[PDB]
């Protein structure tokens, strides 16, 4: 799987990524292609491809992941007042990587943002594992 | 809550919708502005706002209520082949409707969306049913 797919490749450490969390499950790295700084993508280590073939549990659980990277934008050093989650499910919903992930696109107040590229996504990266490292404290 | 939320009064049966799903902790309605026909909205019964004071459970619960519309419309008289999946955390990213919330937005290949009126709703719905009805049979 890691030769023939991207985010299995990622997965696996065989190919490079900004990462900014992990746990059994799931892996979330900067987007390539941020429509915002800190454009976050939650993918479960597990390859599946779509609504039709990803278990429920994955799905749950990729969402539920997805929250607290939004809740860390929004106390984060990128200054956040909001998110769009968004799953994109097959080809015709704009999917391209053909291993299920979750977009998480931290959202500015008169942003004017529409439905791409950072100046500097190490320091995106480095700010939102602090703001997930401080939620972490928290809890 | 029912008077003063629209999401509330829908799940308290006060004010209208087209209801294509529920279980006991949430309601599956028709967009009363869809982007596409079946356009759904998957909401809590209980209210929370956006994604810092909705559980973890609820969001998750959320996402795979979305998942199984997302399948039924793939498989309806609506021809999906694919779905946006949507939460807009807070009015930075367009939240308009402050009761927390999933879109699930059916796609069909060549449909040129961008990102609202639906010819006959009760139809979307209707076949939205039917295709879950038939996702249950088959389980
Ligand atoms: N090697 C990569 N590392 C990080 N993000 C990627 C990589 N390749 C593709 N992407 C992103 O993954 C997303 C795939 O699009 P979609 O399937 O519509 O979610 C796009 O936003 C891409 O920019
Ligand atoms: N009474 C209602 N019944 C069904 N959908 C609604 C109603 N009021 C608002 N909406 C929809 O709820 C969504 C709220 O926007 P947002 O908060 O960005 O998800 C919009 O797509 C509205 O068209
Ligand atoms: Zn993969
Ligand atoms: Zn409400």
């Amino acid at each position: 799987g890691s030769m023939s797919c991207v985010f299995c490749a990622i997965v696996s450490g065989d190919a490079p990524a900004i990462r900014i969390y992990e746990d059994e499950n799931f892996l979330g790295i900067l987007d390539i292609r941020p429509f915002t700084r800190g454009h976050t993508l939650v993918i479960p280590k597990t390859h599946t491809v779509d609504l039709t073939d990803t278990p429920p549990e994955t799905v749950a659980g990729m969402a539920a992941v997805g929250q607290r990277i939004a809740r860390a934008a929004r106390e984060s050093g990128l200054h956040a007042d909001g998110n769009n989650i968004a799953i994109n499910d097959g080809k015709a919903a704009f999917q391209t990587v053909f291993h299920i992930h979750l977009h998480v696109v931290p959202r500015r107040n008169g942003d004017k943002l529409s439905f791409r590229r950072d100046p500097d996504r190490e320091e995106s990266g480095r700010l939102l594992r602090a703001a997930l490292a401080q939620l972490d404290s928290a809890e």
